[PDB]
């Protein structure tokens, strides 16, 4: 019923769990979000995807705009319509793949081979029908010096006005909606400062930590995300992108992150990369060739009720389209319980705890 | 409950429709059975398989004999619990796709870059743990000589005699399979006749008729099967090897064919081409970019409740794994479909009128 409305029912030091409440549906908090590449979650009916536990889906734009054509999925009802997702969907704003998959940069914002740029991102996302649409932005490359980090983020920044000028300029977009902004400042603490303050000043319904998963390693983003989440409203959800791997994901949601997003699931499944609690298996190794054994031993998922690691291992070997399907459906449950086991452990006062035990048996 | 009972419960001409029972389930003819390449039919779960109407599938023995290798999947519990169907499996005798996927032949059997024999065919099917056998024979190449092709069938019948004989030789699976033989002859009547004789003389549970589809075409095809299918026992199953297109189908059970298999639905639906009353399209076609309509009108299937033909041209001109698993599942369905259709309609004494109604429209 409600736009969106995020209530934190407990915290733990600086984690929290709760709910977005939106007109698609709730979101529970934290949050993982599969990827949509190009409006499919690689691999997945949607109704698998939601089996898994997903409560909301990340859509990539990039590729969408160019085919077939933000216009194209309006005239056809919209993403959701389109790929038979009824639950939220948020967006990203088009302008990360530009500069990875393409270009040429100025205020106005990037061409590339068409321009992009904040009002014309908003536009794009509107068309598609996304539920959270995120600012466009600029990721400051990794590492950058203090000057250049600067201008950066404050041209971030003037596009995050002009991404919730265009995006309020859209009554339908406004009423139904809900719009993100995105901090940068690469890994300098008073930028980071400067951009939250930047952020709040104009006001967002939730931030995302943008910036970070640049190449850093984890080290490196924990210690900005230390400093770099407090800085943000306390009472809006807090989204890190393009992260991560599990132990990204736990460590994370320690420093007060509330949404996730990364291909790694999807993508390492395809590949043969199975997650389980003892830490990630290459199921196309030969020792799986007999072993009768589900992917994970705990793991509530469909194809750890039915197949072995023998048949998928055999799948994978063999170029099979099931084995994508088998290892994909898997391991976005195993990030859904992944994160339902955050919550709980949140809700009940014991993180600390599920964190240790966590890590422990995972890297043994 | 039984270990094998056709029962024909309705006919119109040659057309039979009826029943096979067997231990793990029953088979409604006349039968599509969908094709099990190396453990998967493609793209698909076992239970969309069986969603779509499937009765009994199609497990080729050639891939798996070479990897897992037979032995290895009668050590994981056999090949119904290794991918898991639980229904009726039809294993080929692996002879076929040597001839076509690897040289050395003689009385013995066939050497090929490993031996296959009668003998170890029954062998590694009885290890794969299949419901329906068959026979090691030997599919003569089109066109042949009258000599040649007598020669060829006299080697096949040979091959019967040891196939059946290796097969009553193991109880368990005397007990628990059936067991089906080949007509050879190539287009020649009397070498049929021979055949026919020869096969029945021994005695199986049902009879193949092989050495067809082959480069032949349907007008030929037809004429060899009107006089072919009425030398084979009237009260056991009628089987056409390797066919077909829909039209292929329908006319073969107008001529007293029971059971079929083919990759075409599966291949197809990888390829772009979907299967409808109005016969087969190619979703890639620009025409169905923006078509709101599902891949055919009619259609039962849950890909047709659910997406559009643009969102399925999409998936496929984006080399999409969802791509592949639609457009597989709706022509198995598809297929499925059809089998129904001809199943009632004999059942109710139109067939004839169902033949011509259908193919007015498909070649429209
Ligand atoms: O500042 C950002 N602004 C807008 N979008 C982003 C997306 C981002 N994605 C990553 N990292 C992705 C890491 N992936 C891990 C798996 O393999 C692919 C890369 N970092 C990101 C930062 C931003
Ligand atoms: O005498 C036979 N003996 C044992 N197996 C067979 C398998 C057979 N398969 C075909 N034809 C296959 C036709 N396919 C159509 C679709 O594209 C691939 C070929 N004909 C066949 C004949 C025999
Ligand atoms: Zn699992
Ligand atoms: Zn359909």
């Amino acid at each position: 019923r409600p736009r969106f409305s995020f209530s934190i029912a407990a915290r733990e030091g600086k984690a929290r769990t709760g709910t977005i409440e939106m007109k698609r549906g709730v979101i529970r908090t934290p949050a993982f979000m599969p990827v949509g590449t190009a409006a499919t979650v690689k691999a997945l009916k949607p109704e698998t995807v939601r089996a898994t536990g997903a409560d909301i889906i990340l859509g990539n734009t990039y590729h969408l705009m160019l085919r077939p054509g933000a216009e194209r999925i309006a005239k056809l009802g919209g993403l959701h319509s389109f790929m038979g997702w009824d639950r939220p969907i948020l967006t990203d704003s088009g302008g990360y793949q530009v500069m990875s998959l393409s270009t040429k940069q100025s205020e106005e914002g990037v061409t590339f081979k068409h321009m992009l740029s904040p009002e014309r991102s908003i536009e794009i996302q509107h068309l598609l029908g996304s539920d959270i649409v995120m600012a466009f932005d600029e990721c400051t490359p990794y590492p950058a010096t203090p000057s250049r980090a600067a201008s950066s983020m404050e041209r971030s920044m003037r596009w995050a006005k002009r991404s919730r000028d265009a995006f309020d300029s859209r009554k339908e977009q406004a009423e139904n909606a809900a719009l993100f902004g995105i901090q940068q400042g690469s890994v300098f603490e008073n930028l980071r400062q400067q951009s939250a303050d930047a952020l709040a000043e104009i006001g967002f319904d939730g931030y995302a930590v943008g910036g970070l998963a640049v190449g850093e390693g984890q080290d490196e983003m924990f210690r900005v995300l230390d400093f770099s989440v407090p800085m943000l409203p306390d009472d809006k959800p807090h989204y890190l992108m393009g992260v991560g791997k599990p132990d990204d994901i736990v460590g994370a949601v320690e420093r007060g992150i509330d949404m996730f997003d990364c291909v790694l699931p999807t993508r390492s499944g395809r590949n043969g990369q199975a997650f389980t609690w003892d830490g990630p298996i290459n199921i196309r190794n030969a020792r799986f060739s007999e072993d009768l054994k589900p992917l994970d031993s705990e793991c509530h998922c469909a194809v750890c009720q039915k197949w072995s690691r023998a048949y998928i291992h055999h799948l994978i070997r063999a170029g099979e389209i099931l084995g994508a399907m088998l290892m994909t459906e898997h391991n976005i449950a195993f990030y859904q319980q992944l994160m339902q086991k955050i919550r709980d452990s949140i809700s009940e006062g014991r993180f600390s705890q599920f964190a240790q035990d966590f890590r422990a048996r995972y890297f043994a």
